[PDB]
């Protein structure tokens, strides 16, 4: 019983970290095989990042221009290319604790974990969700740049996120492994407006079943709703829709609770107009949206890596 | 920027999970040089857990009763020793990936992270506190009996905590790595009482130091107070009392924020009278205490493994 906020466990990504510097900057890579992943950003001194031109500072560097370090264990880089926003860094040594891994893109509601990273070394871990607004509401300081986001599926590491940097406003955006940022996000220190936030509607239900698995049942109301009539609703609140994909994803736990996806709708549609009143549900005062079906399953039913 | 519920990275302890099967009880063990440390209700059966002798029950077990499997890797048991609530289980082989460690028992208030396994597999991680009444409110289900909690301090990982069951009301009891319960429990499947809990006020201290840290300050206040007149109303609302030692150990955050304690004491103490009205602190609409003062400064500092 009880229900967190889990992380998955981090090791087969521990072993994958590197500091990578160029000239005076220093930040975090990600080795698997004999390449070393990093933000292009690493070519740039601070005065650079107002407004950079990756092309004439990246011809300006030669292979040796680039240290890799895995602990104390020094890499030799043997080829360099720029792939949108990411750096690959060819390395003499296949690195031998590389996991089953895949690049993954995930969509605004999916969850990841982060491996949280400085000079190469790790510093801690947490469940983060993609905002709708491509945002992330991570945790991060000075040198964190090149720290990544994964899931694990059994034996298999899916990385999704890189972390590149800090907006103006304290939330943080990223690219894919492919280089290719997540929202209409630069990597230039520059003013960057994310559009609105709003909440992962999917999500919120499925902590609503995760609460009545647990006993927290208080919410449940006689009443039901149609998809149409909760919408109308949802969209005064900044949630957002809820599509027949949604509902074919809470099956399960429909099922498991006896309690149908309408009900449950209609159940929210109240909490929505007349709030939680200073009840609290699973230990917290909001509705809470960074936990997908899938985490709520995986945290009730005990799946394992 | 930004602030979390971050866990320790989990590597050092995803090496030393193993599985014990004892007749058919399964649970997790911690496998740290040539030693298996498990709960030792896993010579029970269901039936025998109500009112367990474990002296008599030990008795009827030889080395061979015990299966110990390592991922796909038998380990042969040359001997068994019960230490209080705990199994000792001596092995032919030392573990090749035994981290720098300690046993500590920890005291309330201290935070660790928690590895929960499941057939000697690890599941996710997450942080949580060591409440007053020497409960934790874990995510546990069935098989996640010798689970470990732990800090990590550089290169040595510190032990607390080995999860043993959950009582009636749903929140977590269990052991230090030397079998003594933390809080009045016993390993026997009755009702037992666990005190009344407390809010941990050197945390939710700490929390706020974290939110002014972060931009948080409307909770700021013009007012001032003394530990004295402070405690009197923390007492009110089931507060742990503030004692010297909290305000030495807030010192440090004290310094950065320009804030004295006593000052963010006044600050506290209107939010427990007047509420916080809507508004939330870190995203949250509670006042948070599982946050230690070392916690704030290591994630608002940047301290690495
Ligand atoms: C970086 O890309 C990174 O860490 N970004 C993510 C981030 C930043 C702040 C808060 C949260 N997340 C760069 C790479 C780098 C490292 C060293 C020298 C130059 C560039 N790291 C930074 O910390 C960048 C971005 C913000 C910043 O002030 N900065 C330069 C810097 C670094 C250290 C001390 C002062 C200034
Ligand atoms: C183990 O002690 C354990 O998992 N305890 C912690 C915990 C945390 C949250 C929820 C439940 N338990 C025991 C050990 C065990 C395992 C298998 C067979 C016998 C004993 N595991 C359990 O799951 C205990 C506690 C609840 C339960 O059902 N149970 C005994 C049991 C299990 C299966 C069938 C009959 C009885």
């Amino acid at each position: 019983s009880g229900f967190r906020k889990m992380a998955f466990p981090s090791g087969k990504v521990e072993g994958c970290m590197v500091q990578v510097t160029c000239g005076t900057t220093t930040l975090n890579g990600l080795w698997l095989d004999d390449v070393v992943y990093c933000p292009r950003h690493v070519i740039c001194t601070s005065e650079d990042m107002l407004n950079p031109n990756y092309e004439d500072l990246l011809i300006r560097k030669s292979n040796h221009n680039f240290l890799v370090q895995a602990g104390n264990v020094q890499l030799r880089v043997i080829g360099h290319s720029m792939q949108n926003c990411v750096l690959k860094l060819k390395v003499d040594t296949a690195n031998p604790k590389t996991p089953k891994y895949k690049f993954v893109r995930i969509q605004p509601g999916q969850t990841f974990s982060v491996l949280a990273c400085y000079n190469g070394s790790p510093s801690g871990v947490y469940q983060c969700a993609m905002r709708p607004n491509f945002t992330i509401k991570g945790s991060f300081l000075n040198g964190s740049c090149g720290s990544v986001g994964f899931n694990i599926d059994y034996d298999c590491v899916s990385f999704c996120y890189m972390h590149h940097m800090e907006l103006p406003t304290g939330v943080h955006a990223g690219t894919d492994l492919e280089g290719n940022f997540y929202g209409p996000f630069v990597d230039r220190q520059t003013a960057q407006a994310a559009g609105t936030d709003t909440t992962i509607t999917v999500n919120v239900l499925a902590w609503l079943y995760a609460a009545v698995i647990n006993g927290d049942r208080w919410f449940l109301n006689r009443f039901t709703t149609t998809l149409n009539d909760f919408n109308l609703v949802a969209m005064k609140y900044n949630y957002e829709p809820l599509t027949q994909d949604h509902v074919d994803i809470l099956g399960p736990l429909s099922a498991q609770t006896g309690i149908a996806v309408l009900d449950m709708c209609a159940s929210l549609k109240e909490l929505l107009q007349n709030g939680m009143n200073g009840r609290t549900i699973l230990g917290s005062a909001l509705l809470e949206d960074e936990f997908t079906p899938f985490d709520v399953v995986r945290q009730c039913s005990g799946v394992t890596f």
